[PDB]
């Protein structure tokens, strides 16, 4: 009976550097047992953009957790990383299920052209 948490997708995979993207990223917890508060933050590359503990994430259930990223225009593509609480506060099921490495692109179709 452990939590797994499991960051599952982060959307959009592709990002408009228009804006502060609040981009969602779907933890669900793939264990059976209800996990506790928890700090999700968003690491690019390694830096810590943002963090986001959501209350609780159920067993077998999804929580959306929306981060708050400026697009700085440094790159074409970002790795963001969502570390389902690196200070390991709820101890999580398998050791590499907590995180997350994807690469998101800059979007091609802008909102706004600058």
């Amino acid at each position: 009976m452990i939590p797994d948490l499991v960051p599952v997708s982060l959307t959009p995979v592709t990002v408009v550097p228009n804006t502060v993207n609040t981009m969602t990223a779907t933890i669900e917890n793939q264990g059976n047992k209800d996990s506790t508060s928890f700090n999700v933050s968003l690491l690019v590359d390694g830096i810590v953009v943002d963090t986001q503990t959501v209350t609780s994430l159920e067993s077998e259930n999804s929580t959306n957790v929306d981060f708050h990223w400026t697009l700085d225009g440094t790159a074409n593509s970002y790795t963001l990383t969502v570390n389902v609480d690196p200070e390991n506060a709820v101890n999580e099921g398998n050791e590499s299920n907590n995180t997350l490495t994807a690469l998101v692109g800059t979007l091609e179709h802008h909102h706004h052209h600058h």
